[PDB]
């Protein structure tokens, strides 16, 4: 057997780790399948992509086209259905009708042959009606062959009538295909909408409380909600949500000590009171979850919970699983770390004694929230545990539960972030709030739009209780609100860290990225109806974005972006398109200064002649231009942090 | 199972095909194997090479080291030893004592919990100890053990017995590994030197003939074989051998009907005289081959026989088997062509009806010629036959006779080009003639010396019979001594057609790229002798380049290439290592004008301090110079094309 078939397909993509992971998708998303297709000799080759859902049926006819001349690379759309396990390949095939067809053209008038070569194309064209179906379609083609061996007739006439729109239009739907080879199959992962698609709001039900009792409980944080499913949010990601550890118990702004009822840290995670498969005794009982979790679906809101695999030290698995730890010589375990952060309050996980006793008790622990409603976890730096734990537990879980989201909270270096997306997490955190210059954001976005996008879901937080930063904290409100157009128009999931609507900026100190006065280490009430009442909140601009991007499909996938060249630095301008719906964002990235510049649109990229002008309606104000080739735009901070418009119909 | 292992190593390279055909080497020829490594959380990774020969016996330790800061990128160099299968692995691992004597070295100066952490190198060194098979090894780290638990000496004295030159030569060979884990296996087929390495000349024997007979013959042509080997080629390619058709042989320069005793193109083969395992009568017997390649033999020149799978419309197998040509509505063949070129005096071949039939009788043919001491095939025009059938060709002579060498003459697109050499072809002909300008050479010598270096091996010939570029025409004898140093010094492998050396550039016409009186198409006698007198020949610059090439290893290899900055664009140059041996070539590409320049040389890449000045000389005329960083260059084109110095030591 021969490794290359009849007629040669190679290098079919996407592909992942060689075939040995799955390319990734969601239902109704869109993606190029492409392969390199060619022949010996000089005639024509055809090509197709077969893709088949996870009972094996294949899809409609789906003819592939090459992408760029003398590249032998071809390529076509493909939209996935329902979630489950796919398959696709490649077939590729001699075209012997087009190459007939181009030399007949030729020959025909110049008197070569011509019996002959009419002749030749009457034999392809019987093969041809006998694959086909269709009675109308064969009777179609078989005139077409009788008309072509009609010698009483002159040889451009026998011609043209195996050259009408009625024969090219049979062919069309059902080509003579010769010698059809196919690749072998690649495997497809088709997840649900809301993997690619969403948008987040993190907030600590802790700090949702009542002037009685400070510390909030589920039945108080319920009532936070209403106001976040309001600003159009559609996952709320919690903290952890279960006792905290006294022993090294962190203070206010990180100090070392708790004093008095100090709160601590969530991520400290553990106390006589209970594990990971408990619920913090302030926050109430599961029934108060359950009620919470209910009164969130009422609202068209899910739960992420932060799954965070570390102990505080008096967490039960300490004595209990003393093997889950790494000791030193003198028995001691020594705290965890995310250099130069230190995180005294805590012990990582050591992973080598006992690997299946961890993973049993994680993917426990998981199907008991799983089993309260909740399917999406954040995971708490999944870097620092190992990259196989992480494959093994997914795909237990996504076993039995393919609806489950995990999202990697991996800030590291790009092999990791890269890998752990690949061995099988939805989503990823990603480098966005790093990617402030035009620069930055275009390379950035070019990365994640592309190849990446076959196995990389982005979640855009513009700010997290880790990330304040020095843009948001120079800039102020302005900032604030060009960080959220952003986010909400250049990924299909974004998210806020509860506290951002009100622009709260002011650092540690100067040059961290850590908020003041943390919400990690205490609670943070805020005057939510005050801050309302008195406008100083961005949450109508947020709300707005997120009611444009449940009503235009564009902004809901992550493939398709281009970027517009600008006469000015600081404005940047970007297109999405889904089917026939276009979005045209120009955002100002100065929070400080107007701006005005020439946008330059690459129309053919629209879909439009270089001459065309289009009606579009700037859907943060309502106002209605007309766009072309180059438009001004004037940016004031403050007023207009930018134009987020769709093409009208 | 996971796909992922313990310690991530992902994306092994060199790979083809995924893994589905072999990367390619030759025996002793270097190359870097590379993969992706890294692992969870903050401590250290290391690497190494398993390359296994094909009794599976593993090579030398070969650790790994990171190929650039933070890209998580290792490799390492391995060498190709006996010809065979051979496999490679990347072993990755955690590497505790790295991550010990990174903390060691800054806790001990500070006091910092001292004997707990000499205490944990002792525990880590004990372990090393355990799996080092030497006992002198073993006694020098338990020695340092021992210092590390010495509670009476200074904590910095027994830190710094640990860190001795002699214990790190133990740990250097034998470091403790954790977590070892591997790639899957990697093929790769190592072949005889010549596949990579060799001069070749291509001549018509039926040119070398007499007064008396102008046709030569295989005893009259053995005549030149001393001045080939005399000018330092290794191989001589010959035309095919075999009877001409007359049906439809072409006359002088390519004219449609041969008149009188037109000897018409040896690619034109059979007749009743016989087919492809015969010889052209007018060349003698099969005795006088024989001689021919005895004699060849005698002076180390190995034949290499043009290998076309086609037919004159005379040759045995259109009546012997029909099957193999495709018959029109009429019975009639067309001629075979090659857009817009036409070869109206021969068939191509079809496979499609009788593909084991030709398989078969394809092996038989090349095995008749084996058998004659023909171990070397310039395949014609391979990418109008199907690739498939190359693959299985080539499978089966080299499963019994791997020291056969097949060279691809394949000029078309890219895709095909790779996809051969990928399929089996030892060589490939390449792009070479058509790339002449600084930027043409550079961009297309960093993609031949670069990841296609894994599986395809360019032969540079800088004419052959079809092609007198325009360069050589436009340019004279400067132009043939500027091409030929270019060819000998950029490939380890390179040719030229005979009349080369006599700077024969008259084209068929102005834009052609054939010559005028095509030795295709006639006997086409030299007056050798005269050249050699009247010094009319580059003969002594050819020889002089060859003997460049057997005295400097560096040129000998492909994938060792850098290119170094001129501030003049028809100045280049640039630098092949091998070992301790350095070539520095600086190339004036303008045939007209004298050129001068300061070449630029990046120092570190010759292993060199910036600084630094070191001695050369100029092989072409033994000059010798002094150079640096910054070179000035006068190079004028009749006296001296280039300069082409080795690194004196
Ligand atoms: O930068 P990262 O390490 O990825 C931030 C996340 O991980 C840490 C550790 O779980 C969290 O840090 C908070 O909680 C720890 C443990 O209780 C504190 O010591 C630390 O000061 C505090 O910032 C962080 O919340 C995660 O998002
Ligand atoms: O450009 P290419 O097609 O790769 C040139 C080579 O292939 C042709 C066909 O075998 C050779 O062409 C010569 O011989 C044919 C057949 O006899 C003639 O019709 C043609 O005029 C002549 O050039 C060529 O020698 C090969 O190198």
């Amino acid at each position: 057997p021969t490794v290359v078939g009849r007629i040669p397909v190679l290098d079919v993509r996407p592909v992942v780790q060689r075939g040995r992971r799955p390319a990734k998708a969601v239902t109704g998303e869109s993606f190029e399948v492409s392969a390199t297709v060619f022949r010996e000799g000089h005639d024509a080759v055809g090509a197709n992509v077969v893709l088949r859902d996870p009972r094996g049926r294949p899809g409609p006819w789906t003819p592939m086209r090459e992408l760029a001349p003398g590249t032998d690379r071809w390529g076509a759309t493909v939209t996935a259905g329902e979630t489950g396990t796919w398959s696709y390949t490649v077939e590729a095939w001699g075209d012997p009708v087009t190459t007939w067809r181009h030399h007949a053209r030729i020959k025909i008038p110049a008197g070569l042959d011509t019996d002959l070569v009419l002749e030749e194309g009457a034999r392809l064209y019987e093969r041809a009606a006998a694959d086909v179906p269709g009675r109308e379609d064969r009777r179609e083609l078989l005139a077409a062959v009788d008309a072509l061996r009609d010698e009483s007739r002159p040889a451009a006439s026998r011609l043209a009538a195996a050259l009408t729109p009625q024969v090219d239009a049979v062919l069309a739907r059902h080509p003579l295909r010769d010698l059809v080879t196919s690749s072998d199959p690649l495997p497809l992962l088709v997840e649900r909408e809301r993997a690619l698609y969403g948008a987040w709001y993190e907030f600590f039900p802790r700090s949702e409380g009542t002037p009685h009792t400070p510390h909030g409980t589920f039945r108080t944080a319920a009532r936070r909600l209403p106001a976040i499913a309001a600003m159009g949010f559609d996952v709320v990601y919690l903290p952890p949500i279960h006792p905290i550890g006294t022993t090294h118990r962190k203070g206010r702004n990180n100090t070392l000590s708790a004093t008095g009822d100090d709160v601590g840290s969530p991520w400290a995670i553990g106390s006589p009171e209970g594990g990971h498969d408990s619920i913090h005794p302030a926050l109430g009982t599961l029934d108060d979850f359950d009620h919470f979790v209910t009164e969130a679906g009422k609202l068209g809101l899910e739960i992420a919970l932060d799954f965070a695999l570390q102990c505080s030290p008096d967490h039960p698995w300490v004595h209990k699983h003393p093997e889950w730890f790494h000791h030193r010589p003198d028995g001691t375990i020594a705290h965890a770390e995310n250099p130069p952060k230190k995180y005294q309050d805590i012990y990582p996980i050591a992973f080598d004694a006992d690997p299946d006793g961890l993973a049993t008790e994680t993917v426990r622990i998981l199907r008991h929230w799983m089993d309260h409603g909740v399917r999406i976890f954040r995971v708490d730096n999944p870097h620092t545990k190992p990259v196989a734990f992480w494959e093994r537990v997914i795909a237990d879980i996504n076993g039995t539960d393919p609806d489950v989201i995990f999202l990697a909270e991996a800030f590291t270096r790009p092999a990791m972030m890269a890998t752990l997306a690949q061995i099988g997490f939805q989503q990823s955190y990603t480098y966005f709030t790093w990617r402030n210059t035009k620069q930055e954001l275009t390379e950035y976005l070019t990365e994640l739009s592309g190849e990446a996008a076959s196995y990389m879901r982005p979640n855009f937080f513009a700010n997290t209780p880790d990330i304040l930063h020095a843009y948001l904290q120079h800039g102020g409100r302005p900032a604030f609100e060009v960080r959220a157009v952003l986010a909400a128009t250049l990924s299909p999931t974004w998210g806020i860290y509860s506290g951002y609507e009100l622009c709260e900026n002011t650092p540690l100190r100067e040059g961290s990225e850590e908020y003041l006065d943390s919400e990690k280490y205490q609670l943070k009430p805020r005057d939510w109806t005050r801050a309302a009442r008195e406008g100083t909140t961005i949450a109508p601009l947020v709300t707005r974005l997120n009611t444009i991007r449940r009503e235009n499909p564009a902004l809901r996938q992550l493939r398709d972006l281009h970027f517009h060249p600008t006469d000015k630095e600081e404005v940047i301008a970007y297109s999405k398109r889904q089917g026939s719906n276009t979005v045209l964002v120009v955002v100002n990235l100065d929070p400080r200064h107007t701006q005005e510049a020439t946008v330059s649109l690459d129309m053919p990229q629209l879909g439009l002649d270089w001459h065309e002008s289009v009606p579009v309606r700037d859907e943060l104000t309502g106002e209605t231009y007309h766009w072309g080739r180059a438009n001004y735009v004037r940016l004031e901070p403050g007023r207009t942090p930018a134009h987020v418009c769709t093409v009208l119909r």
